[PDB]
């Protein structure tokens, strides 16, 4: 029926930046699609206010997805601590899309990041959908402000976190 779309309040050194929304395809991926807007969400209870981008790199992606350490670790889904991947349907068509991170085949997780550049090298093995429906300019500004290491120049935060239909 609709695509649920969520975001996150980026501010930079205190400030905010801008706001950047997601489109969703809970129909063709119920799985991950739901557990991706069940964080924000907070159903469960994470109610991940504030939290940063776990990792960044420039000229790659925006890693995020860790809201309980920040830290790469301590993320975890309302299912559990890992799910499967419901199908490689949509694939790294091009920049803005969103797909769900892991550490391995079937380790999803919480873990998600903000492509800025195709990757067909990680296309094939990490399920991804979703895309940015706007805001992308936002998007490559919390880009600029990473480095190799995956550290920020900056502090981006999330002033605020919900459900966006």
């Amino acid at each position: 029926m609709q695509n649920p779309t969520v975001f996150f309040d980026i501010a930079v050194d205190g400030e905010p930046l801008g706001r950047v929304s997601f489109e969703l395809f809970a129909d063709k991926v119920p799985k991950t699609a739901e557990n991706f807007r069940a964080l924000s969400t907070g159903e469960k209870g994470f109610g991940y206010k504030g939290s940063c981008f776990h990792r960044i790199i420039p000229g790659f992606m925006c890693q995020g997805g860790d809201f309980t350490r920040h830290n790469g670790t301590g993320g975890k889904s309302i299912y559990g601590e890992k799910f499967e991947d419901e199908n490689f349907i949509l694939k790294h068509t091009g920049p803005g899309i969103l797909s769900m991170a892991n550490a391995g085949p079937n380790t999803n997780g919480s873990q998600f990041f903000i492509c800025t550049a195709k990757t067909e090298w990680l296309d094939g093995k990490h399920v991804v959908f979703g895309k940015v429906k706007e805001g992308m300019n936002i998007v490559e500004a919390m880009e600029r402000f990473g480095s190799r290491n995956g550290k920020t120049s900056k502090k981006i935060t999330i002033a605020d976190c919900g459900q966006l239909e």
